[PDB]
């Protein structure tokens, strides 16, 4: 059958929102009111991979764009990027591993661990208007916990 996908937004546990701000550049900032139209809407696909009650493999595409979050080595470090794909072939159930996140539910929050790079997480900074990034350090200054809002 097709791959199953849900539209959603994400906010970090400090309640910062995710917006595009430049070519392939996703940043996190405090947003409320009219400006909330600026937030990125994801198409979260439920993909093939190792699964348990609280660890669910997903891909995170941008709604109606041929763009996915992906985890690659850059200058020898695990690195979050936006990657373009052939729009004829995506989304699909068997997404390549660089596109796969383990969506983990702990204490009413979500963490997104790289399937490719164990114990590296989608992260934000405490400061406003900085990149969303991959974070191999948890519980420090990096925010690895999120909430999801379902979108029509
Ligand atoms: C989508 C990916 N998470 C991402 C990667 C890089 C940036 N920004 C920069 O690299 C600018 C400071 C030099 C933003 C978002």
């Amino acid at each position: 059958a097709p791959v199953r996908s849900l539209n959603c937004t994400l906010r970090d546990s400090q309640q910062k929102s995710l917006v595009m701000s430049g070519p392939y550049e996703l940043k996190a900032l405090h947003l409320q009111g009219q400006d909330m139209e600026q937030q990125v809407v994801f198409s979260m696909s439920f993909v093939q991979g190792e699964e348990s009650n609280d660890k669910i493999p997903v891909a995170l595409g941008l709604k109606e764009k041929n763009l996915y979050l992906s985890c690659v080595l850059k200058d020898d470090k695990p690195t979050l990027q936006l990657e373009s794909v052939d729009p004829k072939n995506y989304p699909k159930k068997k997404m390549e591993k660089r596109f796969v996140f383990n969506k983990i539910e702990i204490n009413n929050k979500l963490e997104f661990e790289s399937a490719q790079f164990p114990n590296w997480y989608i992260s934000t900074s405490q400061a406003e208007n900085m990149p969303v990034f991959l974070g191999g350090t948890k519980g420090g200054q990096d925010i690895t916990d999120f909430t999801m809002q379902f979108v029509s």
